[PDB]
C-alpha cells in the first residue's frame, strides 16, 4: 500500500504520519531525516600555489654576441646583456676586454611545499541530494539512504522508498569555487590561459606534477650593476599570498541554512530549506486487520497548560472508551501542531497524556485516537525563554498565528463596519422607495 | 524559574504561595521570616563617663 506525503528537510525533528487501508487498522509511519548532503558535480580547472622562481646559472661568453631561444617553460624570460666583464672567485671571467655578453634567464616553477599549501580551481554545476531516512512504521525501525531524484528506489530489505524532487535547491557553493586544505571559497578565479600578475590563479597546471606549468608572474631581468656574476631580476609578488592575505571567511563560515562544508569529495551536509515528497510502499506484514486493532467507541480530549513554543510544550489527555485490550497509534491532524508519541495501549475505559508542539496561540487541532477523530480547542500561552536550543518543529501558517480572541475583536470590528454599510444601504433603498 | 512574590516582615508565620509553570505541576511555596535585622552603619563620636 503506497502513501504519498512531503517530509520537511530538517535533519532531526522527527514527522510522523499515519496511513490507512480501507479494510486494515491505522498504522503509524515515521519518516525523519538523518543526514542530507549536496554532492555537485565538479571538475577541475586548475592547481596554484607558490611559484620557485628558480633562476638558472648564467651564459656568458666573451666577445661574442649570443640570443637564446624561446624556452616552452613556465614564465620564461631571458635577455642579454653587453658590455659585462664578470667577476666571480678567482678575478675576472672574460679575457676579452668590454664587448662580453652575458645571458640572465629565469622561469617559475611551483615551490617544493606545494603539495599541501596549494588552491584547487573547481566549477560546480547543479548538485543532487542523498538523504538518508530512518522509518519507523510498525514499531519496527528501518534505516536507509535515498537520492532525490524522484527515480531511485532505496535499498531496504522489506520497504520502497522514492524521493520526489526538491521544491527549490539553493546551491550554495557558487559556480566558481576555490579549495584550499579543506576550506571552500566562492571565488571567481580567472580562466585557464588567462593569468594576472600579483593576482589569485597567476601560476597554474592540469596537475602538481604537470609538466605543463603555465604562468604570468610580472618578472623583469635587469643589468648587472655590480662586476659580479649574480642574475638581478625584480618580480611581482605571488598572487596565492595576495589571496590568503584577504581570502575573506570560507563557506564553512559564510553559507545559508546552516550546513557544513566538507572536502573529498566536495559536499554540503545537513541542510535545511526545503520539502522533500516522499512516495513510500509500506509492506503489507505491517497492515494488520481491522478486527484485530481494538476500536474506539467513545473518546475525548482536553488540554492543560499549553504552552506553544519550538519544545514539546503542551499537554492533553484523552479519556477512551476502549473495547479489547491492544495497542493502536495516534495521530495530530492539523499542520500547526505534531504530537510527540506515535502509539498507545489502550485496554479499556482510561485515560492517556500526550504531548504535542505547537506554534499558534489557539489550539484548535483534531486528535485521531486509533482510527477515530475529535477536534480539542484550547488557549496556549507564549513560552517565557526568549532563546531556545532546539528548532521549531512546526511552522507558522499566518492564519492560525492571530489568536481566537484578537480574531474576535478584527472579525467584530470588520463585521460591524459592514453590517453598518449594509444598514445605510438598505436605508438608502427604504428612502428612494419613498 | 522565576518567581517573584511579596512576604510581610513579620517574625514566624509562614507565607504561603504556589508555583505554577506551564510545564510542569504546580509547586507549594514556603517562606518563613525566622529572623531579621537591622544594622545601622554608626561611628563612635566620643565617650564619656
Ligand atoms: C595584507 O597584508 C599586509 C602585510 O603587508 C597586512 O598589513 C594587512 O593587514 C593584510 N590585509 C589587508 C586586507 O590589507
Ligand atoms: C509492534 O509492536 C507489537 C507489540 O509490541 C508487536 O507485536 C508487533 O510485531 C510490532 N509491529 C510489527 C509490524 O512488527
Amino acid at each position: 500500500f503506497e502513501h504519498a506525503t512531503t517530509v520537511p528537510n530538517v535533519p532531526g525533528i522527527p514527522y510522523k504520519a499515519l496511513v490507512e487501508r480501507a479494510g486494515y487498522a491505522p498504522l503509524n509511519l515515521e519518516i525523519t531525516v538523518v543526514s542530507s548532503e549536496l554532492t555537485p558535480s565538479t571538475n577541475k580547472e586548475y592547481v596554484t600555489c607558490k611559484f620557485h622562481t628558480v633562476v638558472p646559472s648564467p651564459q656568458v661568453k666573451c666577445c661574442g654576441s649570443l640570443e637564446c631561444k624561446a624556452s616552452s617553460k613556465a614564465d620564461y624570460t631571458c635577455r642579454v646583456f653587453g658590455g659585462v666583464y664578470p667577476f666571480m672567485w678567482g678575478g675576472a671571467q672574460c679575457f676579452c676586454d668590454s664587448e662580453n655578453t652575458q645571458l640572465s634567464e629565469a622561469y617559475v616553477e611551483f615551490a617544493p611545499d606545494c603539495t599541501i599549501d596549494h588552491a584547487v580551481a573547481l566549477k560546480v554545476h547543479t548538485a543532487a541530494l542523498k538523504v538518508g531516512l530512518r522509518i519507523v512504521y510498525g514499531n519496527t525501525t528501518a534505516r536507509l539512504d535515498t537520492f532525490v531524484n524522484g527515480v531511485t528506489p532505496g535499498s531496504s530489505r522489506d520497504l520502497k522508498v522514492i524521493a520526489g524532487p526538491i521544491s527549490a535547491a539553493f546551491s550554495p557553493f557558487d559556480h566558481k569555487v576555490v579549495i584550499r586544505k579543506g576550506l571552500v571559497y566562492n571565488y571567481d578565479f580567472p580562466e585557464y590561459g588567462a593569468m594576472n600578475p600579483g593576482a589569485f590563479g597567476d601560476i597554474q597546471a592540469s596537475s602538481l606534477d604537470a609538466t605543463d606549468i603555465v604562468a604570468r608572474t610580472d618578472i623583469r631581468l635587469l643589468k648587472p650593476s655590480v662586476k659580479n656574476i649574480h642574475v638581478p631580476y625584480t618580480q611581482a609578488v605571488s598572487g596565492y599570498e595576495m589571496w590568503k592575505n584577504n581570502s575573506g571567511r570560507p563557506l564553512q563560515e559564510t553559507a545559508p541554512f546552516g550546513c557544513k562544508i566538507e572536502v573529498e569529495p566536495l559536499r554540503a551536509t545537513n541542510c535545511a530549506y526545503g520539502h522533500i515528497p516522499i512516495s513510500i510502499d509500506i509492506p503489507d506484514a505491517a497492515f494488520v486487520r481491522s478486527s484485530e486493532s481494538p476500536t474506539i467507541l467513545e473518546v475525548s480530549c482536553t488540554v492543560a497548560d499549553c504552552i506553544y513554543s519550538a519544545d514539546f510544550g503542551g499537554s492533553l489527555t484523552l479519556q477512551y472508551k476502549a473495547n479489547r485490550e491492544g495497542h493502536c497509534p495516534v495521530h495530530s491532524h492539523s499542520t500547526t501542531a505534531v504530537l510527540k508519541e506515535a502509539t498507545t495501549h489502550v485496554t479499556a475505559t482510561g485515560s492517556i497524556t500526550l504531548h504535542f508542539s505547537t506554534s499558534s496561540p489557539q489550539a484548535n487541532f483534531i486528535v485521531s485516537l486509533c482510527g477515530k477523530k475529535t477536534t480539542c480547542n484550547a488557549e496556549c500561552k507564549p513560552p517565557a525563554d526568549h532563546i531556545i536550543g532546539e528548532p521549531h518543529k512546526v511552522d507558522q501558517e499566518f492564519q492560525a498565528a492571530v489568536s481566537k480572541t484578537s480574531w474576535n475583536w478584527l472579525l467584530a470590528l470588520f463585521g460591524g463596519a459592514s453590517s453598518l454599510i449594509v444598514v445605510g444601504l438598505i436605508v438608502l433603498v427604504c428612502s428612494s422607495m419613498l
